[PDB]
């Protein structure tokens, strides 16, 4: 129990270090699924899907979808079980025209992606992570890169020169080199020359060959364990790469439980794990939670899996989908606010979250969180079922912000509206959310992984124990 | 020069990494001097000094002073050449009563030492550095420790639980987290003024029981090691550059001069032998220098007085001269070269620079001028040091680049020890440094070439000052 | 009985405070207390031919007190200079040189606000006088220290009725102007030279000095509350009075010092090896910048002059230098700065640092500050805490202590500790006792704390050198 907790956190830290951007999160989660026997399914190909098989798809190399069609997945008693995460995080991203030269220093123009605590980005060893596009002969090559060396620095202004409000335009401009070193190394103009020198060396191409790029600035300080008892994990992108890790680990674990049982109710469901892009910016895109992509994927799965059923029983995709929705559920997973010891005015006295105290069941009146009491009562029952078999408890705690105070929104409600499925919003407690370096607790990583697993395994079973009004 | 500058920068980084606090910078500087054949000297022994000998002293293990008495140091033509730096930086230090328990989290009570940019300390992998006192039998053991693992964290409040503009309460919000009550209990199943998770960490590091730790002076320290940055590896980034980068340069400049004297003696088996060379690293600069180990202390004057008393014991008693008469004579040819970091021209804040006195990376030694004497620099004295750089160039064929600095007239700036030491010692002097950005932050940035220029400038000062003085024509 | 002794120290402290209504009278009373314990009065203007195993007392300008005892075996090799400090000035309303004010048929006195006092507390109090008077007697310029314990002056508040009724903003120049008489009574009395002085004031001063009004040349007089300090509380556990800051601390420095001297003069140890110093500086309340303040060269000169006398043979026969002997002794020397501390105020909890709260009867406040407003460093406080432990081992009486610090956001007052540490190149700590209402005409402290402080001073003097020999360096 304690051995497996640290193991998950160690694996979680390795995954976060390798996934410095949304693009690298897709690649890493895709490779993780490929290694568990998942088939690389594309959008621009005919879907000829088989039952008792897993499939993997990265839409635009920035949206991760993993799904497993159950051995005996049926229209009448089956469920579409979706657990969601988001593979994007707040970042400083390089602007299209980034060449800035002020006070003899070469700088990079950067965009402010998401509502980040930008002051934390100041005075940090910065690397790069993203997608680049370069000409190679007659082709347009897309390559995913990550520079783990410190090449950029966003310097603070000395206290001595002041009598703090950051201007996001003028003050957030990181330095890359000096005009002197740029001149010594020398001996389209919209791109910074020291940046193109770095990118050319990385891609093994000419500076001239670099066309366009989508790159995040990334702290080179690897995530690690903190505290005298090494009970804490600290690092960038915990929101929501720590959450997405737990979604995919719990999903992989269920797929392996099905594979393991093959080597009984667990065979009649469609199991989906999805890591969206564009969450930090409001989800409105083809790869974000508001996209038709998810609904289309489900329709395409239904069409392939029930090809004979729709033609023989005269059913439509819409008819099948409506039936499945009655037994379907969405478990949205995103980071939660741990009760801050230095800011007690921010916590609602009765809905306080503590480190190692388990999964945060997130409630919001204005439905910023999809959670409803009945749906949460069902998920708590799957954890009770997990406890009866595994003799291991899944810890939980209810969250809510103060009535007079506003809070952030999750994809839960967007996806629930789009798919017309019930759902709840969960996650694990963390501090400093939207900082370049956040902090979470080791046992909560364990609780979330087993929490997502217990949901996939027991939702359909709990559903049969229900008596309506 | 280009390869040498990178070698200097590498050594500077290693010294800054090994020195997470004033205590450790002073120990590392002492060891460096001993390794160069410097004799250990205690304040509590009779000083029976010799010419052509180097000595090292550590007042209270937080003040560092190195001195070399020239083979021909004399009352009539000699000079006292002093180069200063400071070994303290802005830091979050552990409070006497540090035990804090709020929202099921064990916290440590901390103090804000100096005028640091405290927001930069939030969300960092923090360790410890400094002095610890514990009982081992019937003895009070003083041990200097440095824990380079992440043990402490100052968490920011999330943006979601906030109504851009950053406003920190230094008492309430600067309280790092050490553990949960759960794990503290678990480890307890596997005086009260001190945090138990903290005593556990210290006792393990010292190899004593928890009840043994009496008192400690511990600096929280960024565990992220200083490194090189920029596409061309032309910048250095790390904590304590102010003033462990300047202090490193003072000591390397002083060691280089001593080695040149030792090599000159080995070669000639000339004017370099007639002076007393001193290099001092004070503590408490960040807090106004008022202490027994700070620039306002009587210690410096007392050390000079003791060297004079010893070295000129024959002349005092035979020629019937006093320490004061000898001191007064020497001071006429003496000089203080104060070294502290300067402000590079910030590319994102053009409103902060005085248009004609702008500093740039790799553009040399910053000659710091202030009208209110926040910097001791005077035109004549700057002129003299600028001539030592010319004499260096003539001989070693390497230019020591310089650049004049000043803040805008309507704007205030921080002071240096320069003027304090000049008043105390009755000596002339200047304020020099190297340009850096993000001063008083937990991670500052500087340039590689400047490190090279500073070391070469300190060596040039020590070598040519007395020579330069002999070419002066009075009014 | 420790409790009986605590009450006795407290009773003695109050009598001393009552008689010391100014820096001048604190100095005379502390000097007289030292002379009664067999200390030799020393003048700065005479050749110091000191003897070892003797106590000396000097009063620079009759406003700075210094007591010192030279140990029989005070030596260069193993000797320590142990200094305990207090300050003998307090916040006060002091008579201005041109004090003659006449408004609304009332004779008033022009006063200076000395130190950062809680001036509203000075209103509606029975005021007397304490200080120095200069007068001509034939061919002589006579200095005379006086104290008038009768209520002669009054600083009246303005009636609440004549105001908007509630907050109070005092104009230090306009509203701080005490009344001495009416023009009617001044006219009747003279009917029964220099116009810069209030005539009713010259009349008061001349009756006291037994001279003529025209003979009064100059004076440096503090206005002083005539209400004597006393015990308070249902159980008489508190002491209340003026000038606790820092005549209470200064009393405890000198009593600790007298107890040490008496322990040597018997009226492991290694007690005869040291030079023991007790000093009461003037001017702490205004920054300490004077020849009689803690920024003065006098302390360094006093030590140098002691070194010159006690080590005359080592200097003139063995060819040692004052500076060499000084440098050597500094390594084993220490400063115990004593000044009042802030007790946790029960009505203003927002002013306390939660983990560093001071409480009445709970011991000696060991005061910490990062900006070095207090000279205290964690290693040096540890050495002092150990002297208290050794005291307990011998006398089986505990010296309670409690750590103090202000909130990180909030600023605090400075002490003479860091000034003397830089001046003398010596280590040291800042201690004191908890009180409430610092800078008020009437402050309050606790009886048990008076006991602990006196013992803490004694224990430092007695055990520092012993504690120092038990130290293992890095
Ligand atoms: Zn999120
Ligand atoms: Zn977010
Ligand atoms: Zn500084
Ligand atoms: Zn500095
Ligand atoms: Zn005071
Ligand atoms: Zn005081």
């Amino acid at each position: 129990v304690d051995k497996k907790a640290r193991e998950y956190a160690q694996d979680a830290l390795k995954f976060i270090q390798r996934s410095g951007s949304n693009f690298l999160a897709c690649k890493n989660l895709k490779e993780r699924l490929e290694n568990n026997g998942f088939i690389n399914l594309s959008e621009g190909e005919t879907w000829n899907l088989n039952k008792n098989e897993g499939y993997v798809l990265c839409k635009e190399n920035r949206n991760i979808c993993g799904f497993f069609v159950g051995k005996n997945f049926n229209i009448d008693t089956g469920s579409i079980l979706i657990s969601i995460g988001h593979i994007d995080s707040c970042a400083l991203k390089i602007s299209p025209n980034n060449n800035v030269i002020k006070k003899k220093i070469h700088q990079i123009n950067v965009e402010c992606y998401g509502s980040g605590l930008w002051h934390t980005w100041f005075d940090r060893s910065l690397g790069l992570s993203g997608q680049v596009l370069y000409k190679k002969g007659n082709k347009l090559v897309e390559k995913l890169i990550q520079i783990n060396k410190s090449v950029l620095f966003l310097p603070s202004l000395a206290i001595h020169l002041q009598n703090v409000k950051i201007n996001y335009e003028n003050h957030i401009k990181p330095i890359i080199s000096t005009t002197l070193f740029n001149q010594l190394n020398k001996c389209n103009t919209d791109n910074s020359y020291p940046l193109l020198y770095l990118l050319s060396k990385e891609l093994n191409c000419k500076e001239e060959d670099i066309l366009d790029f989508e790159l995040c600035l990334m702290d080179t300080q690897e995530p690690c364990f903190t505290g005298v008892y090494e009970e804490f994990i600290e690092g960038a992108r915990f929101d929501n790469l720590l959450g997405s890790f737990c979604v995919f680990e719990g999903f992989i674990e269920l797929v392996n439980s099905i594979k393991n049982h093959t080597s009984d109710n667990i065979h009649n469901n469609l199991y989906i794990s999805i890591g969206y892009d564009h969450e930090e910016i409001g989800s409105l895109s083809e790869v974000g939670a508001r996209s038709y992509c998810t609904k289309n994927f489900i329709d395409r799965i239904i069409s392939s899996v029930f090809k004979k059923e729709i033609h023989e029983k005269n059913l439509s995709v819409q008819e099948i989908y409506g039936n499945l929705v009655n037994r379907s559920f969405i478990l949205n997973v995103d980071m939660a606010h741990c009760s801050h010891p230095n800011y007690p005015e921010t916590v609602q006295d009765n809905h306080q979250l503590f480190f190692h105290e388990g999964i945060a069941i997130k409630y919001n009146t204005n439905k910023n969180y999809v959670t409803s009491p009945l749906h949460a009562s069902l998920i708590k029952r799957t954890f009770e079922l997990y406890y009866n078999k595994y003799k291991q408890q899944i810890k939980y705690q209810n969250f809510m912000v103060k009535n007079d105070t506003p809070c952030g929104s999750t994809v839960g409600s967007m996806v629930a509206a789009n798919l017309s499925m019930p759902g709840i919003d969960i996650g694990i407690p963390q501090l400093a959310m939207h900082s370049i370096r956040e902090i979470a607790a080791v046992h909560d990583v364990f609780f979330l992984i087993k929490g997502v697993f217990a949901f996939y395994t027991y939702y359909n079973q709990v559903l049969s124990t229900c008596v309506h009004d």
